[PDB]
């Protein structure tokens, strides 16, 4: 494996608040962005590895870069090009935060400071709530995308078929706002049985987890992005079988993958 970076997983690293690469960050402004609100992108300095896939993040209705940023250094710092995004306006629907996933991903292929840190080959698409909704969405528009992962995701549309991009849905147990049983498990429910996928629940959640540090999301959003982005098969041991884990309510997923 090509696109395989830094050492061997365990379950400190993936939980560690820094990976082992250092990272800066460059600023997208709105007028800078074509297709999306602008952004933060979080990239690693070391390019002794090789170039490294890249992520795009949506936040929710009426929300900005802040309920995300946290998730930026903390995944780029395991090896990934993270671009935290601004919304076109706040009121963005989740169909429009998909175009400014895909079109945040678009412009990293043209940035000074990225484009030849990144393979453009590999990329991947997350969000909360309707930035979520906004993940499935550009996966839905693109089947050449490596991952999604909606967190909490909220969605009118529940029939995800169309989705060829191996999935991780992450749930609040306990969200009231984009409850589980028609949100989150109905998006894994409609996605292909055939499809990579996973569903999980967070125990004890409410909607607003992903708004904070959660231990929990970001290490198996680094596994899932690992095993999904980079072919990373050191990663798998996290996602197969059910993490051993007292944070999660819930799990189903079709491992081996």
């Amino acid at each position: 494996n090509p696109y395989e970076r830094g050492p061997d997983p365990t379950e400190s690293s993936i939980e560690a608040v820094r990976g082992p690469f250092a990272v800066a960050q460059t600023t997208v402004s709105r007028l800078q962005a074509d297709g999306f609100g602008g952004g933060t992108i979080y990239y690693p300095t070391d390019t002794s590895q090789g170039t490294f896939g890249a992520v795009a993040i949506s936040p929710g209705f009426t929300a900005g870069q802040e309920s995300i940023a946290w998730l930026g250094p903390r995944i780029a710092s395991q090896g990934f090009v993270v671009i935290t995004i601004d919304t076109i306006t706040r009121l963005d629907q989740p169909d429009s935060r998909g175009r400014q996933l895909q079109a945040a991903l678009d412009h990293l292929r043209t940035n000074s400071v990225v484009r030849n840190r990144i393979d453009p080959n590999r990329m991947a698409v997350m969000g909360h709530s309707m930035g979520g909704g906004g993940a499935l969405s550009a996966a839905a528009n693109n089947t050449s995308l490596e991952a999604a992962i909606p967190l909490q995701g909220w969605h009118t549309r529940k029939n995800w078929s169309s989705v060829r991009t191996p999935t991780l849905v992450v749930g609040a147990q306990l969200d009231t706002i984009a409850p589980v049983s028609s949100h989150s498990e109905a998006f894994y429910n409609s996605l292909p049985s055939d499809l990579d996928k996973a569903y999980m629940e967070l125990r004890g959640a409410s909607h607003l987890v992903s708004n904070t540090p959660d231990t929990t999301t970001a290490k198996y959003s680094i596994a899932w992005l690992k095993r999904f982005v980079d072919d990373d098969l050191r990663y798998e041991q996290f996602l197969c079988p059910a993490p051993d884990d007292f944070a999660i309510s819930e799990y189903r997923s079709t491992c081996p993958f």
